[PDB]
């Protein structure tokens, strides 16, 4: 019956569409009707989101699935996990799993350290204003993950628009990462993908993967890194916490990622029939989740509307959760708990360049959230 609320409020660039809380704490599963005119579902709870994701008999095959944010299906592609359900699923999981842990990806911190204050040096001498995503959002999750795939120095810049060119498709992405496996094949390095080329995966798999760390690393990561930036600013109460008690980084990354929610909305398909917070979700029918409105539940947080650093902490659903759990969350937080202190380090008085109604925000309907620019000085 009801339709997903989609719709942003003008002042409020951080927070859910207002129809989703009213909606969510009268009735955290409720029917929906999709775009495509799919009668299926709608969780916006915490514990039922939990539910959805953690279930293996739900499917995000996009040939299961509908679509809830667009009037819109194929089988999915090599490497592409997030598409892909068990037991194909559970082979990438358990090889990759490992390889990924915080204690693996905490040995890319000074990587993260070097690749931030590199992009803080180049924003200071061409000084502000200047847009944060093209000096900095952007380019620091790109070279993150070209430092965890062992690209070469030299091919980095293919992958993210020049600092001041082609965008590439992820079929020259493919065609690029084809060469580097070969490369990488006869010339092992201490690297995740030298690493994978002695696994089980077929080149289209392990080059498929490369492609689309490409853009699962980069997309959410950049508009972390630019609405995280943007809410810290408007908090100098915050900062100064954040200042006088460095180890509050942590915490920091953890509130900043419940309270924007950029991967805001998804769906899954039930496999068979399911029993879902006291319905039956039928074989084939698809349930919307909304990860924004599960990270404001008051049911799960306390003041779940107020920002506040202090009390960041795990349980979010900003990396999602159980069976698609985010493979690289730890890698994210390596990167976002060295970038946001070290950027009000360099530049303590960093602020808005433009009044912020004037701050491109994404459109309601794309995923991630975030902005198009950033304009910023200090
Ligand atoms: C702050 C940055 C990031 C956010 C907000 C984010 C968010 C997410 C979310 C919500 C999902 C699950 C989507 C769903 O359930 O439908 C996911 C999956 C995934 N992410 Fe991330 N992610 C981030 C960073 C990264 C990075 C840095 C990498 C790689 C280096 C990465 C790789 C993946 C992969 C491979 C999956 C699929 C996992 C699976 O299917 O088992 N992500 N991410």
């Amino acid at each position: 019956p009801t339709g997903l609320p989609t719709a942003r409020a003008a002042g409020c660039p951080f927070d859910p569409p207002p129809g989703l809380a009213a909606l969510r704490d009268r009735a955290p599963l409720t029917r929906m009707e999709f775009p495509n005119g799919h009668v299926g579902w709608l969780a916006t709870g915490h514990a039922v989101v939990r539910a959805v994701l953690a279930d293996p008999r739900f499917s995000h095959r996009n040939d299961r699935r509908h679509w809830p944010l667009a009037d819109i299906g194929f089988p999915p592609l090599p490497g592409d996990m997030l598409h892909i359900d068990p037991p194909d699923h559970t082979r990438y999981r358990k090889l990759l799993a490992g390889k990924f842990t915080m204690r693996r990806m905490r040995r890319l911190t000074g990587s993260a350290q070097e690749i931030v204050a590199g992009k803080l040096d180049a924003m200071e001498r061409h000084g502000g204003p200047l847009d944060l995503l093209e000096f900095f959002a952007r380019p620091v999750p790109t070279l993150m993950v070209c430092a965890l795939l062992g690209v070469p120095l030299q091919d980095r810049a293919t992958f993210h628009p020049p600092v001041r060119y082609v965008e590439m498709t992820y079929a020259d992405m493919q065609e690029y990462f084809r060469k580097l496996v070969a490369a990488k094949r006869a010339a092992p390095a201490d690297d995740l993908l030298s690493d994978l080329t002695t696994s089980d995966l077929t080149e289209d798999e392990l080059v498929g993967l490369c492609a689309v760390m490409m853009h699962a690393g980069v997309d959410s990561t950049s508009n972390m890194l630019a609405l995280g930036t943007w809410a810290l600013l408007e908090r100098p109460d915050q900062l100064a916490a954040l200042r006088e008690r460095p180890d509050l980084a942590d915490r920091a990354v953890e509130e900043l990622m419940r309270y924007m929610s950029v991967v805001h909305t998804g769906s899954r398909a039930a496999l068979e029939d399911v029993e879902l917070a006291g319905e039956v979700v039928r074989a084939g029918e698809s349930v919307a989740f909304s990860v924004q409105a599960a990270n404001r539940d008051p049911a799960r947080f306390a003041d779940p509307d107020t920002l506040d650093i202090r009390r960041g902490a795990v349980g979010h659903l900003g990396f999602g959760y159980g069976v698609h759990q985010c493979l690289g969350m730890q890698l994210a937080r390596v990167e976002m708990r060295v970038a946001f202190p070290a950027l009000f380090a360099r530049f303590p008085a960093l602020r808005l360049a433009v009044p912020a109604g004037d701050v491109p925000m994404r459109d309601d309907l794309v995923i991630p959230y975030g902005v198009h620019r950033l304009p910023v000085t200090w």
